[PDB]
């Protein structure tokens, strides 16, 4: 539980803070680069984005719990977003909304 | 070897490309936040600072192994810099040399 969370929850933040302190005109660059050399696919998050959770098996909803209390009371956590799959956690900065999709 | 490995890779890789996408007015301000927000501490490397190697304990020339394979053969992996412990990973912008050092 703890440890799995640890990691996703070291990879949101540092892929939050990354675009966060970003030079706006490299922006785009940067969304390419965490996708391609860090395996990490960032998108906008739209209020109809629709989600599927993961499963309640092994120690998801624990690992889930363990996110949230790190990451946010709101965050979503899903194992696909418009029907892709992927493991998908919810950030924000400000008023935007985002996506963070990882390999299972 | 593997797990702990592709953690460490994360970290440095995300690490590395937020300073490197970052607002150059804003990089000292993001220093501070993966620091305090994120755990890690990102210092320029002197040719002359002084490093000690983890033991040859349990998996740690595995784990070392892979990092490098990952991140680049001239890596530097490390339990202390300059006498201050922790686990200390190399990494470069350009000619710019980094050390990113994390809690044990
Ligand atoms: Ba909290
Ligand atoms: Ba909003
Ligand atoms: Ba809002
Ligand atoms: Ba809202
Ligand atoms: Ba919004
Ligand atoms: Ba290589
Ligand atoms: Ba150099
Ligand atoms: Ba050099
Ligand atoms: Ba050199
Ligand atoms: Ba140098
Ligand atoms: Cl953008
Ligand atoms: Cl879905
Ligand atoms: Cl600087
Ligand atoms: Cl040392």
């Amino acid at each position: 539980a703890q440890r799995v969370a640890l990691q996703l929850v070291a990879i949101v933040k540092l892929t939050r803070t990354a675009l966060l302190y970003s030079d706006p005109d490299l922006r785009r660059a940067l969304l390419q680069d965490l996708e391609s050399n860090e395996g990490v696919r960032v998108y906008p998050r739209e209020k109809t984005d629709k989600f599927k959770l993961q499963p309640d098996e092994s120690v998801n909803r624990l690992i889930e719990h363990d996110i949230r209390s790190r990451l946010g009371d709101d965050t979503v956590i899903a194992q696909s977003v418009n029907d892709i799959p992927g493991v998908w956690i919810s950030f924000k900065i400000d008023d935007d909304d985002y996506w963070v999709a990882l390999d299972r």
